[PDB]
């Protein structure tokens, strides 16, 4: 209920910006429909155990519900039910044709087995099944879970309707009906995002100053995709230090180095290629950047630290990492911040696609994927800038959060659930 | 939360009693699945306002999961959730194939106008629709809900499926498929009950004197069905006073005028046919009686007063009549106490011969009905009194419990669950 | 391969005498439709093995599918249409509307642990799944099968419906929606039969001297329920040797003792009871008794022992017992001997009733089940005789088959098949 | 079982080249489905016949089930398998969603009217309907069948399900949801290989020679495409014998005067054409050109005249044209040889896109068939030369192979079948 709150008061701020009415956020803060279950599990090296798990299927009005769910140890209903209904926001500012749910599992992944826990996988899909599918609510993975959870699941449904069923879940392995571009969809996206920031803030990316702040999944593909249009990378920190570089740091190493983690990697630019390395994960900030990038965790860009801050463009890679109290500071300063809801929506959009070739049994190429996966990206961006600039006192995180809640709440009036 | 804490440890006691592995208890104390849901109800006054409502189903292995559902503001799972676990054991004791479950929704059904209630009830149903059917999960009435609201579920439900289910839900007017004898189904297995145990016990039952405490749905209907069978029923009570006739009390008056209210059953013996009164509800404790029916309120017989029992068998019409230290010290003194989850099992027996009749869309007659009713109940008697008499230091209540716990884990067994 | 080009003539047999075009030979020649499984199992003691299984599914006028499955090292798919094909012929005469079936999974049961036979028997079921279901085809235990495993297989499929399914698989435990009276089914019916001849042929069977070959399911309760009909039986083989008593062997002791094995049962005869012991199974033969009845295995009267047999009437409890040259023989001496399909089929029709009651969940008790078992085995012998005296030359072999191909070709006629 | 034993021990060999577990074949080895049916028709002014057919279903896991039906008289079961095993592998190479499949119906066609032929091509649409379907088995032409047969079973399988399904059948007519690519598909396809081989051997086919086997269906088509990538067309021939021109063959001749039989475009080449016309047409193994394309017949290149063939490059075109010892000595003499398997795979490539059309309604025009076609293709034949390069002593047909079972085998094991 803690999480739960905040959500509920994100949601509620943005009503009143939107002068929606009480109905609307009526609907909006009680999930549509929840399913708990217990999982009863025969341990390989033992007796009985039952895990207590759930879906949370939040709202259904642009499409079909979509989610990732959790095999944590410490969850509960209430942050799923609040993660849901920001999934809800997420996909309707992505425009696309999806819901919003999340599911998950009270259990340490660590402490099961490859049989036990893949048994588990599959209990969970069973039980839960009767409520999903394909074109009512498409799985996918998150914290605990992974492509290989996935496909267990996605096995275990298809034996249930007897018949191979790949679209009921997303970001599976490429061997089982899933597509590459996974890797790198958020970082693409991300890439993409600020791409279009700077073609209508400067008149373009070329010729950048770039500072990503983690080298993990989404920063790392950040600064590759970012220099291929026009940027420099000149600064990629991580836990340890950072790389400096003023003529660009050379990224084209993380091609033959996607397996190289992200601290190691960090390295990488320090022992091959030739670059500064200042041993303090708090530079990559008040380094003289055009774009700061934070892409490794949440509480990053706070009050206390927001003065430090440089760049006059931030691009919210990682989730929630510029604080509320900061997001007034920098804004009264120059400095703007992409809301990441937008910036780092590339995955879902990803998952989105993996499933739409699903339905058609058809997988289209690297190439062809990039291309409305960006396409989608850039067509988000133009939509929230005229919200944004047809506002005053109006930050880009607020028009974000207006733009996603009035498609849904479009949808629900035409409808005639209102 | 307290209530459900109560009924595990009750579960618990037991499950050691029957000395079954506690991998069996792991698999009865958590619900196999939970469907919690919120449907948006459009009043009167106004236009909005989305209720909270779930419906829990404990058990299979005996059969679809069986259980009413309750309309009342101050509701928790939790507390439903235990009520699921009785209705799961008593369906077993019942010797029904039922499994048990149990539905609520948070709403006080005389705050909403006659259509609002209809809308509600209708939006329940959608809601849970897909996981209820007249062979996966057959909800019924409870405290907030009646013969209409399951008339307004049945016809909803129905056209969903686009023709007519009427097995989908029990204790249904007359006049849409229901059975007549829902009216004294309770009542006549109490008397049922209460004969067969003062057989094995006295060696019969005519001749004996009865005393039943309050002239609701079960005890009116227990006084007129048990002096059919030879007893005598010599006083009745309510909030009222009490009715007193050594001759014994003219029980056909209550067939003339059911629906009579209670207390207006009271006065009406004494008024018609002659009968002494004392303005005092509280006297039939102290009556000299072979046999007392407690047949109105919960901890009606506690130990602060157990010992003015008179009565050498008592039988329980109601649910938690007897507190459990006054079950002990009647027990010590030669006073058996026939346990609820058998004796006012009648409701739920009959209701399963409802159901059996929609199956077959034939609808048997009154005397049909009873005899079947009745040779269940016979049947349930025996169960529990043979096992009864096979362990010392053993409360019939003791037997129920473990002889109903029993049916579920030998299912389970063969079943290859545990 | 040869007892299928076997039951293919003893059909054409049938159909030259009743006259039926050779078109309907056609069609009842090959089986409607044949599903053949390869289940992978994991044996825990090792690594892997993928099973063979099939499921034969002969003729569907009468109504849905009925056979048994077996699980058998030497079985082949011949074999099993032509038990298919007998299977129909027999649920015809049976008088049930059931079309007649069969299955089987090359293995050695007894070579399995318990947790590779339910993951064996869990498969066979899951994967003829799509072809099978309480009113399409309903299978049955058989050689290497059993109650349990008819359990393990109804609690998968249920897995996969998603809700309980109990008419789906027949002679299951009593205690998961089964029939106790299955018990001595077939040998009831055995009694039933012989009784019903007898009071044909001499007008009653009261006080007639019986013999029965074997004590295992069959004789065991074939010899217990015949002398309640007024029967006397004085000997009993097996293995071990024979129990002859002139006066009368006290069957009550079987069901005193029941599970007590074939040839222990034969001792408990010259313990308990002063029956007369004789080291040899062959001597029931020799024996000038008035009814003997074989219920031990098939190829036990040849025709080098057919002269001597004394038993005025002969009663087939086992398959085949009586080979083709010595029915013959033992014909042309006024014996009459009673066909196996029609004097058997106990068990089928037993199977028939415990289906309808799992169709209406709702189970009769002992009494009600017994009768009707009773009722069917009458007309039905009633019908066979009817047919037999009616031509002249024919055995009440010929009578009892050409009643089946008549009730099969009726049918096809009238639903426009030949 | 000759040929079955043949291609188990064809399969035998790729499990070993690639290192994988005996498990693998042991599955990969008994064909998952396998469904038996037999048709009743009534023919005209005869009488009855029920006709024998079957579908094998061998491997769901790259998806489903694909495969064709012939209409033969001379048609068993093993064949039927060992066919779908080389579906199912052939589908994999083929970078295709399909499992393996393969349908028979023992008949001559030739001998049935319309009216009868149509009658069992329905029935047997309808026996296997509950086993097939546009995501579970897409059955397609073959030997005894046609285009204008699955039209027949389409309709059929429509009027079954209540709607049109036309994905359920793929090479049915153009006005029948078709697509005409598919008239030269496998030709196309086996030009394309050919011309990317081309490029990795030399740097490309324009100024190469080619000799075709057979102006067929397969033939015909390769050398008009052929031609139309650089390539020259010197030799094509048929039973009728050989024509000769070291200048190039007008192809033109083949699309104007398309459907003009084999032998009889022949001719039209040495009358249209000034090209030399011998009639031993044995004589295109005597041509030195760079390319050979055996298009007819197998037994083609024996151990008898492997040795005698001046083509640095031979194509199989043909099913099997190549002989086990011949392949060892063409390689041995620097000759490559690439595998039908994967050259003809044109014509189940084109079923595939012919597929995904009916699942979304649309159909492309040729242009957009033939991009994707043939990309597809040349996807196809990288993989396989890439992986035979890593290797020593391995042939295209060993990589093939190899290659196939290498998707396979990996989507197993991610799914838990391994
Ligand atoms: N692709 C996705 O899974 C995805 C999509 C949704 C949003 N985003 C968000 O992006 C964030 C990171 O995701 P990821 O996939 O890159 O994670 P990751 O685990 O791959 O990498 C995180 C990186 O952060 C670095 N790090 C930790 N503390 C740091 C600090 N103080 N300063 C600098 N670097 C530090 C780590 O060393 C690590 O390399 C999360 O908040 C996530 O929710 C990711
Ligand atoms: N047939 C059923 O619905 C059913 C089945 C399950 C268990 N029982 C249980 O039996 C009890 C009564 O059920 P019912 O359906 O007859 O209810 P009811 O409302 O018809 O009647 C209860 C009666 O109790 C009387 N009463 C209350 N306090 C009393 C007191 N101190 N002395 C004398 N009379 C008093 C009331 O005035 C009323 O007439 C409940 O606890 C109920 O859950 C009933
Ligand atoms: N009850 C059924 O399931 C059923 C229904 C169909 C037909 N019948 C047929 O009846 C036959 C017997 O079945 P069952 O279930 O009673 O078998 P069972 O296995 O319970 O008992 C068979 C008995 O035969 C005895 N036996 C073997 N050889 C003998 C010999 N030479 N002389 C005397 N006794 C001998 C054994 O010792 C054993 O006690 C089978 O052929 C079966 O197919 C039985
Ligand atoms: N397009 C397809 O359907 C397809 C896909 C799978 C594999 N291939 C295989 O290709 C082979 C041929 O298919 P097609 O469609 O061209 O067949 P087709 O019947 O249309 O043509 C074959 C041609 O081969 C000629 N021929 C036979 N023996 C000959 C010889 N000794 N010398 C010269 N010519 C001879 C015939 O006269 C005929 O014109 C088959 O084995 C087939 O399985 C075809």
């Amino acid at each position: 209920t803690g999480f739960l709150e905040y959500v509920l008061n994100y949601v509620k701020k943005g009503v009143e910006l939107g002068g929606f009415p009480e109905d609307f956020y009526k609907i909006l803060s009680r999930p549509r429909r929840v399913l708990i279950v217990n999982i009863p599990v025969r341990l390989d090296g033992g007796g009985f155990e039952v895990f207590e798990g759930y879906r949370v299927q939040h709202c259904d009005v642009l499409g079909p519900y979509k989610g990732g769910v959790r095999f944590h140890p410490e969850v509960t209903l209430a942050d799923d039910v609040a993660l849901a209904i920001l999934m809800t926001l997420k996909n309707s500012l992505a425009g696309l044709p999806y819901g919003g749910a999340k599911g998950a599992v009270r259990v340490d992944p660590k402490k099961l087995s490859q049989r036990e826990l893949e048994e588990l996988s599959r209990g969970y899909a069973r039980a839960i099944a009767p409520l999903i599918g394909d074109v009512v609510d498409i799985p996918a993975p998150d914290v605990g879970t992974n492509a290989q959870i996935m496909a267990w699941m996605v096995d275990e449904y298809s034996k249930i309707k007897g018949y191979n069923v790949p679209g009921v879940f997303t970001s599976k392995p490429p061997e089982l009906w899933g597509n590459p571009v996974r890797e790198y969809a958020t970082g693409f996206g991300v890439a993409v995002a600020t791409r279009e920031m700077a073609k209508k803030l400067w008149g373009g990316i070329e010729g950048k100053t770039v500072a990503i702040q983690g080298m993990g999944n989404v920063g790392r593909w950040t600064a590759y995709w970012l220099e291929k249009m026009g940027a420099k990378v000149i600064a990629v920190s991580d836990i340890n230090g950072v790389a400096y570089r003023k003529e660009g740091l050379n990224v084209e190493l993380i091609q033959k180095n996607k397996g190289l983690t992200g601290p190691a990697l960090v390295e990488l630019f320090t022992t091959k290629d030739n670059a500064e390395f200042v041993k303090n994960p708090d530079a990559i900030f008040k380094l003289d950047v055009d774009i700061f990038v934070p892409a490794a965790i949440e509480n990053v860009i706070r009050g206390d630290n927001a003065g430090l801050v440089k760049a006059r463009l931030v691009v919210e890679g990682a989730n929630g990492p510029t604080t509320p109290e900061a997001e007034r500071i920098l804004y009264e300063r120059g400095v703007v911040v992409v809301p990441d809801i937008l910036a780092n929506a590339g995955g879902v959009i990803m998952s989105y696609l993996e499933w739409v070739e699903n339905l058609q049994w058809y997988i289209w190429d690297e190439e062809e994927t990039r291309k409305r996966l960006e396409n989608i990206m850039v067509n988000n961006v133009e939509r929230v800038y005229k919200r944004w600039q047809r506002e005053k006192g109006w930050t880009m995180r607020d028009a974000a959060i207006v733009t996603a809640l009035e498609r849904i709440y479009n949808a629900m009036k035409i409808r005639g659930w209102i």
